[PDB]
């Protein structure tokens, strides 16, 4: 043969979620301040629940998405969401996993806060789903998108 393990499994989810869309400020983040923003551009990020049960925070230029983002933050990884303030008087800086931190900034404190208690709630609902996750396999779920062309 080649390779594989008789597919897959426990994959599926249940219930609900959360979610939230809107335009925020991405940044560069570093050092000096000047770099910390290096320019913060404005992008609009929507959320969408991975096909497992796991969010992913994908930004796109636009509000039309659909298709592909300009990038995904794996939330299942995020740490959780800091309070900057620094670089703007609603900017959170979201402390990654995978050695890295995102320059979130809303128009309102509110805009702000919204994602500051949405990117935590699947970070914090992160954990307790994992716990969640680990024991518990019946589940069903569907990806398919874009196969292949040319």
């Amino acid at each position: 043969g080649s390779s594989g393990s008789s597919g897959a499994a426990s994959l599926g989810s249940q219930k609900g979620g959360i979610t939230k869309h809107g335009w925020l400020y991405k940044g560069n983040m570093n050092s000096a301040i000047s770099v910390t923003m290096r320019s913060f551009k404005r992008r609009f990020f929507h959320l969408i629940q991975l096909g497992d049960g796991s969010y992913n925070l994908n930004f796109y230029k636009d509000e039309k998405i659909s298709k592909e983002p300009k990038g995904s933050i794996f939330l299942d990884s995020c740490m959780g969401v800091v309070q900057n303030n620094k670089v703007r008087r609603f900017a959170f800086e979201l402390k990654m996993q995978d050695k890295s931190s995102y320059l979130l900034a809303a128009d309102s404190e509110v805009e702000m806060e919204e994602w500051i208690t949405i990117l935590n709630k699947i970070l914090q609902l992160n954990f307790e789903a994992a716990m969640q996750e680990k024991r518990n396999g019946d589940s069903h779920e569907d990806d398919e998108s874009g196969p292949s062309s040319g």
